[PDB]
């Protein structure tokens, strides 16, 4: 009757295997979300040994056995590539969810009915998540720097947060054309040693990774006409390589970045005339230096010409913490802007590089939705006491659906209390009571002193595409995994 | 500290053994409550075989081992003294109220919390019972019948409930003086063979269990002057025996009932004149026949008189079921009141004699207190959705407790319906929603239909003392229990 891999589990047998798998990797992930947790150390196979707190990776490495348990990576995985933030959230409440869906299924529910609850309480939840929404519109600066600070919390520096959420709002407020499309690609993040957390600056242009070629070429130009060649100023020795260099100084460059190198004796001519030049320079390089400086990007070094060519307000080669790089400031029309990040080690620079990228992301969310929620746990307790009262509206089995799915929304505000060594059942009361009466806004779980607070007036708050995706893609993922009743296993 | 007798437990060690205590005893007698509940077969160390439903006697005969188990007979035992039904009630949801409690001293709250709850929610629950009280008067007759039929429910004739309700009303609106005290002892319940369930009749008088001794007496007397001797017709032969019987004739007596005997030359003398007389008749049927008749109860024979003596339209010796009995009807001033009971055998007889004694008790309760309150399960449901709401009120520890005691109050009307088979999710939704909107009087649990019911309008309702006593007795005896925190045992 079957063959090829076959040991077979319906009903109880089934329950066990899909609950244990999903419970598992929740426990995994429970104590990594927000201010109150904690670090994990992986090791595979290659005996290789790897500290991390962040949920995707964490289930990536760990070669899994449970196939059912494999379909749950899948649901943290599609929350990182998309939005980013909330890996954690989508998933954890995807295992909790399921525990609670066990108590029932042991009431012999018709798995039928329990889904007929958590669907109509997904849906309603949409109508809830949308109103607690405390609308503040798109380019208001106050709030931009409260969505940006929350882009920077639980992090190796949330400290900076006020200087990492400023030159960020200036750098996305400066990129986006026709209010309501929201571009990342544009904001590069360079990371150099020396400073503090607050000496991060926003050069209206492009800061690349580039020496001066020829030691010839003046180490700084004033009002410079930067060229872009993506393609060859290599030909083989004497003549060819002279005709390429005397045609750059024919058109109008002082400044040249070529994605395709330089020889010796051709930088000697470049520096003969007062032309500086930057070798090997990356095509990442190229496009940024194009919108910085103002450039239309060419093919070769042989089309290089002042007209497809830029305008730039200072251009020095600056050695910065024992490495040379090329700056390109005062930029006329930056689409797209680089933010210099001063910094600790490469590790706190990188992070203030990621505490902008996911800041520009998340504000490219308050362009397209200029909603703002709910200071982490906040909107949960609100959804709580609404959707409880929603339940007294359904009737039948779907009663017992929607009640359970509210009371498991208290999962996340709970653990972030517990992790915090707090009395849960006091605060819960504190926050719930203060949310029905203040609003969206006001109604928080602050870690610190331990009591309900204005994540708003702090503000401490996060974008709205974050909360939205994290809950939907999670919620419907764990009702798939709900619903397979029959496991015939095998490799 | 230690030995003889003792092992010790604190912690989860104690906790378990009392709980086990607890749940078990209860598991036993949950099944027996209500429309929908079954028998149980007891056997003692004697060998004796014993089949009963009633939860006092169940727990009384099985030789119980756990001391803590021993605390818990005394909480169904006191409920039977009082009211009667609630045995069952007082002690199951005693056991249930434990199991919940569990979930919390596991918890880890401080048993001081639990209890903090359960006492404000017992208070409150006082305020609630008070209200779901549906209004009406002392000797109203629809509500007399209702409270009568619900003293006749889930017993061997709930049968003739209608006919058993109406002769009891009659019998207790007969007895009371100054409306607001209902006396018991004065409604005698005489069992005999042959009738049906509905042919049960109120002779405003007394019907005893003596025949006419001496064959010479008067097989029927018209307007008779009954005489009440507690004292010996008993003297040593010839003379002393006749001027005691000549003394009865000298007053007025047609009729006579002596506590004590009659020697055979004596009843030959009282039959000589037309005197009837009744042999070995107890103390019992002595201050019965005196409320019937209108007598005042004297010492000896001698004593006998016109006076001290009664008045009674009809006194005939009627074979009934082929047992001789003496009837004493059309009594002029009856304070007290035999109610002849015909059915099927002995059992159906005696049963309508129990189904009137509880019916004269609870009667006696709606005299003194003017309230009526629904079975099966109006007042449960209504406390549920009120005491839920009353939680949101409270704040802290005490939240938790009062939600767990309102949930507790549902399991009786859940089982209730299970017993049936009786998906209880739907109905409970049914009866709850109906109650918040109609009232006290019309939100039922009628087994038969399957549906929410006007207990009132149908008939089906209990008194007030029954549900008041029930409640409080049970709730603070399981709190108690839940206190003990240290067992040292035994020998």
């Amino acid at each position: 009757v079957l063959p090829e891999n076959m040991k077979r589990y319906m009903g109880r047998d089934a329950q066990r295997m899909n609950i244990l798998a999903g419970r598992i990797i929740a426990e995994t992930v429970r104590s990594t979300l927000g201010p109150k947790g904690m670090d994990k150390m992986l090791v595979d196979d290659l005996g290789d040994v790897v500290v991390t707190n962040d949920g995707v990776t964490i289930l990536r490495e760990m070669s899994v056995e449970h196939p059912a348990a494999k379909m749950l990576i899948e649901v943290a995985k599609t929350q990182e590539k998309e939005v980013g933030d909330g890996t954690t959230t989508a998933v954890v409440v995807a295992g909790e969810l399921l525990r609670k869906a066990e108590e029932l299924l042991d009431q012999n529910v018709h798995p039928t009915i329990v889904v007929k609850g958590y669907q109509a309480a997904a849906q309603k939840a949409q109508e809830l998540l949308k109103t607690i929404a405390c609308e503040v519109g798109a380019q208001d600066k106050e709030i931009l720097t409260k969505i940006a600070m929350t882009s920077i919390t639980g992090k190796g520096a949330e400290k900076a947060k006020e200087k990492l959420a400023e030159i960020i709002v200036e750098a996305v407020s400066a990129v986006v054309d026709d209010e309501g499309k929201v571009d990342k690609d544009l904001i590069k993040i360079e990371k150099k040693s020396g400073a503090s957390i607050d000496d991060t600056e926003l050069i209206k242009g492009v800061l690349v990774d580039k020496e001066r070629v020829s030691a010839q070429m003046p180490k700084k130009v004033t009002d410079a006409k930067i060229a872009l060649l993506n393609c060859a100023i290599e030909e083989t020795a004497s003549e060819m390589l002279k005709d390429m260099v005397a045609e750059i100084k024919a058109s109008g460059a002082n400044v040249l970045f070529c994605q395709k190198g330089i020889d010796d004796l051709a930088q000697h001519y470049l520096a003969k005339e007062g032309i500086v030049a930057a070798r090997r320079v990356k095509k990442s390089d190229m496009e940024k230096l194009a919108k910085a400086t103002g450039a239309n990007v060419i093919t070769n070094i042989k089309d290089l010409s002042a007209q497809d060519l830029g305008d730039a307000g200072l251009v020095e080669e600056r050695k910065i913490s024992g490495d040379s790089m090329i700056f390109v400031e005062e930029c006329k029309h930056p689409k797209a802007v680089t933010m210099l990040i001063r910094g600790t080690t490469e590790h706190v620079i990188e992070e203030v590089a990621r505490a902008v990228d996911d800041a520009v992301g998340v504000v490219g969310c308050t362009i397209e939705d200029g909603r703002i929620v709910s200071g982490g746990g906040s909107t949960e307790v609100e959804l709580s006491m609404k959707l409880r009262e929603y339940a007294e509206g359904i009737s039948g089995r779907e009663q017992l659906a929607v009640r359970a799915f509210a009371d498991a929304l208290e999962v996340i505000p709970r653990t972030l209390a517990e992790n915090a060594g707090l009395d849960a059942i006091e605060i819960l009361v504190k926050v719930r009571a203060a949310h029905a009466s203040n609003g969206n806004k006001c109604a928080g779980l602050n870690v610190f002193t331990g009591a309900v607070e204005d994540m708003c007036e702090n503000g401490v708050v996060e974008p709205l595409r974050v909360k939205t995706q994290a809950i939907q893609s999670a919620a419907e993922s764990t009702e798939m995994l709900l619903r397979i009743d029959d496991v015939i296993a095998a490799e």
